[PDB]
């Protein structure tokens, strides 16, 4: 319960735009930062501590069943929560995305050794390859 | 010598905001510039030069022994001068952060494998807990 | 067939930011996303997915010949495109940017174990100091 020696990883976060509003600091530095997780590198030797912070940005998750209807969480984009449906159309992963947009889904299919991946959101469409590593 | 060869970390950095203040580029993206550090890939072959640019955050590092006031300069918040004040209640760090801001501090325990982190600045509290890795 | 199981590397992608003006986001936001490049990892089970995007920065590559005039497209600062021409000055790798901006360059030198650099655009100067690792 003493003993913070170790390398800690970043897995939530609270109140921290509030945070940073509160000790003057402008849109920009809070909405960079709120996209940031933290790393604690401690050393400690009895009352002597040496903390290093490193940052790596706010790695998003998505977890879901195909034919299975959840709840998507829209965040580093627009933070909103959308109805979402994957369902298999022949090798192309289909999405629906029921929330406050209109035309809000996306489709993804495999050609090869490569994945490509269809956004749409209303009036825009987003065309997405990826290259295997 | 002409050989810049090398992997090269960065270390400093002086008027650079200014140096974009200079080049036409606006308060935002000045403010993401500021938080960021280059290192420089030289491959050199002849009279050809091949750079290569990687960006991330800059991570920050402090000491301190718990009893002893010592001078925090939060470079990674709001660039201010804090006396600050690290002291044990039961097995919770609690340090006082003396300066412009009221009731400015913060808590830290450990509870089995997760770090848990109470940032205070008057009304505001943030939470961020922290994995052992 | 379906076993996209794999991390993948963003190579293209079509159309960003309209899709991003479209999802009620901008301004500091809309500067920062333009400039990243995600990997996702898949982890498929069967119906069940487990999906992962951590994102870094793009990252800027330079190639040039000291000597040979180029059209160099200065994103990663304001976008200008200049004609750079590198030549040697004893033994500091002076940079002209000829373009909308008088007094534009860079010069760059190894003193020891550490890269200078220093940036010049009219009246102002950065200094950025490199060390080798």
């Amino acid at each position: 319960t003493r003993d913070q020696n170790g390398t800690w990883e970043m897995e939530s976060n609270e109140n921290f735009e509030g945070y940073m509003k509160a000790l003057d600091i402008d849109f920009a530095t809070r909405k960079i930062a709120v996209r940031l997780t933290q790393t604690l590198v401690i050393d400690q030797d009895g009352d002597n501590f040496k903390k290093k912070t490193t940052s790596t940005f706010r790695n998003y998750d998505v977890d879901f069943t195909v034919g299975v209807e959840f709840d998507e969480y829209t965040k580093s984009l627009d933070n909103r929560h959308v109805k979402a449906l994957v369902t298999w159309e022949g090798d192309v992963l289909v999405c629906v995305q029921k929330g406050e947009k209109e035309n809000r889904g996306w489709k993804k299919w495999i050609e090869g050794d490569k994945l490509y991946l269809e956004l749409t959101c209303g009036d825009q469409v987003c065309r997405q390859v990826f290259k295997k590593k």
